[PDB]
C-alpha cells in the first residue's frame, strides 16, 4: 500500500486507555474529528479500511459494530474467524496489509486507518512506509493502564499545519487538547 494513517488520542502521561475504554468521560468533537477523520474517503465508490487489535473491537459497543461506513478488519492470533459483525480477521499487520492489496478490495478502498492498540500502532509505525500520525493531545493526565508507543522524533516531522486541522488549543467539558499531525517520509 502507497501509504499508512494512524489516528489516536493521548494523554499527558502518553495513556490511551483504562479497564477496556478511554481514560477521559466523553468528549463530542473529539469523537466527532476521529468519525469525521476515519470514514471520508476522496474517491467517488470507494471506502476507508480501520485495522484494529481484538481488544479494541470488543471495546465498541455491539449495537455500534462494525463502524459505519469503513471496512473494519481486526487482528488475532486466537481468532479463527472474524467477530460477528467484522469485515476481514487477519493474523498480522503484513496479512492485513496484503489482504489490503488483493484485488477485490484494492479497487473498493481509499484510506487505511490504524485505530490502535499498543501492538497495532507499534506494528504499524515501525513500517518503512509513507505515513501520518493523527494525534489529538490531550491536555491532563488520567488513569491509564495502555500507552502509545514511543514515537521516533527522528522519523516523524511534525507539521505546523496541515488542511482541515484546527491550529490552536481547543477545549470541552473544562478540558483543552490539541490536534498535531507527524509525517514520516519513506
Ligand atoms: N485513545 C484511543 S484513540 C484508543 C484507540 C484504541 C484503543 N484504545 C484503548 O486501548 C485498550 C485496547 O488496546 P490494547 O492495546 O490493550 O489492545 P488491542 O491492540 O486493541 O488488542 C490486542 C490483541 O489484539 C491482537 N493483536 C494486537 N496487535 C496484533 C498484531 N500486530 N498482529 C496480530 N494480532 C494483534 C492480539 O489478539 P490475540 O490475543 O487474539 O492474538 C492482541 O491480544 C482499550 O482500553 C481501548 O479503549 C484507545
Ligand atoms: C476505534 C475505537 O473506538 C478507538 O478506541 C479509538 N478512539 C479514538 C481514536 N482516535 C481519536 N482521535 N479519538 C478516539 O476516541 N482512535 C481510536
Ligand atoms: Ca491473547
Amino acid at each position: 500500500v502507497r501509504s499508512l494513517n494512524s489516528i489516536v488520542a493521548v494523554c499527558q502521561n502518553m495513556g490511551i486507555g483504562k479497564d477496556g475504554n478511554l481514560p477521559w468521560p466523553p468528549l463530542r468533537n473529539e469523537y466527532k474529528y476521529f468519525q469525521r477523520m476515519t470514514s471520508t474517503s476522496h474517491v467517488e465508490g470507494k471506502q476507508n479500511a480501520v485495522i484494529m487489535g481484538k481488544k479494541t473491537w470488543f471495546s465498541i459497543p455491539e449495537k455500534n459494530r462494525p463502524l459505519k461506513d469503513r471496512i473494519n478488519i481486526v487482528l488475532s492470533r486466537e481468532l479463527k474467524e472474524a467477530p460477528k459483525g467484522a469485515h476481514y480477521l487477519s493474523k498480522s499487520l503484513d496479512d492485513a496489509l496484503a489482504l489490503l492489496d488483493s484485488p477485490e478490495l484494492k479497487s473498493k478502498v481509499d484510506m487505511v486507518w490504524i485505530v490502535g492498540g499498543t501492538a497495532v500502532y507499534k506494528a504499524a509505525m515501525e513500517k518503512p512506509i509513507n505515513h501520518r500520525l493523527f494525534v489529538t493531545r490531550i491536555l491532563h493526565e488520567f488513569e491509564s493502564d495502555t500507552f502509545f508507543p514511543e514515537i521516533d522524533y527522528k522519523d516523524f516531522k511534525l507539521l505546523t499545519e496541515y488542511p482541515g486541522v484546527p491550529a490552536d488549543i481547543q477545549e470541552e467539558d473544562g478540558i483543552q487538547y490539541k490536534f498535531e499531525v507527524y509525517q514520516k517520509s519513506v
